[PDB]
């Protein structure tokens, strides 16, 4: 598994036209699911993670927009990052994405972040793009090879003791971070239950308390339930994805939890802007933004 290699040849499409593919032969891309899942199950399922780094919202396949990313906040490891999930579906360059933040992971393991988005999903994924573009590119033998990596990914992460971090928001069942801990992998994401609201739960502006969600799936919460988990915990802020916010990021709650979604003009239906939070080494948060086209 050459990594500089594979590395060198997703970014040489670097300033083509958005849409030049990358195909990785089917091998290489194995490898990189099967070292990074190492690497995932050797690590917590909740990361401890440190200040500075760079914190990035839904990709959803726009690999030319990931490369935007990267160019702005700096090629790992310049910077540190985290991403929240939502790598894949909807866009037209799950595969690129995907194996380029394998890669990275691999190369630099304690210095890159990937949690699990809802859409780290082999049901979902079958839906929402990423199952077609496997078998139409590969094949869906490598399909479940990315399914059982997936099945693997860290599913929360703190920063300094102050900034938890997830791909949906807060549950119902979750009292205490052990809980999070104690949650074995492989697994799924279950219909029900506190990983289902870590990937899937979202705030509300007019809910009071726990609200039944639109999505059908999980919860809505209030921003009390904000204030209430942050003072139990001791942690400053939420930083979660998942929502599409115009601007790119968008606070709630008095600046208590923020929303980072990184795609720009999602999936060509939204004229929304990208975002990725800089998190300085006092975790004050300021944002680099890839404006509407
Ligand atoms: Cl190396
Ligand atoms: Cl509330
Ligand atoms: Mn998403
Ligand atoms: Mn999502």
């Amino acid at each position: 598994l050459n990594l500089d290699s594979i590395i060198g040849r997703l970014l040489e499409v670097q300033g083509s036209r958005p849409g030049k593919n990358v195909q990785l032969t089917e091998n290489e891309i194995r490898g990189l699911c099967l070292k990074s899942r190492e690497i995932f199950l050797s690590q917590p399922i909740l990361l401890e993670l440190e200040a500075p780094l760079k914190i990035c919202g839904d990709i959803h396949g726009q690999y030319y927009d990931l490369l935007r990313l990267f160019e702005y906040g700096g090629f790992p490891p310049e910077s540190n990052y985290l991403f929240l999930g939502d790598y894949v579906d909807r866009g037209k360059q799950s595969l690129e994405t995907i194996c380029l933040l394998l890669a990275y992971k691999i190369k630099y393991p304690e210095n890159f972040f990937l949690l699990r988005g809802n859409h780290e999903c082999a049901s979902i994924n079958r839906i929402y793009g990423f199952y077609d573009e496997c078998k139409r590119r590969y094949n869906i033998k490598l399909w479940k090879t990315f399914t059982d990596c997936f099945n693997c990914l860290p599913i929360a992460a703190i920063v300094d003791e102050k900034i938890f971090c997830c791909h949906g928001g807060l549950s119902p069942d979750l009292q205490s971070m052990e809980q999070i801990r104690r949650i074995m992998r492989p697994t799924d994401v279950p219909d029900q239950g506190l990983l289902c609201d870590l990937l899937w739960s979202d705030p509300d502006k007019d809910v009071q308390g726990w609200g039944e969600n639109d999505r059908g799936v999980s919860f809505t919460f209030g921003a009390e339930v904000v204030a209430k988990f942050l003072h139990k915990h001791d942690l400053d802020l939420i930083c979660r994805a998942h929502q599409v916010v115009e601007d790119g990021y968008e606070f709630f709650a008095k600046r208590q939890l923020v929303t980072l979604f990184s795609a720009p003009n999602y999936c060509g239906e939204f004229d929304n802007a990208g975002a990725m939070m800089s998190v300085d080494e006092t975790l004050m948060c300021s944002f680099q933004i890839l404006k509407p086209a």
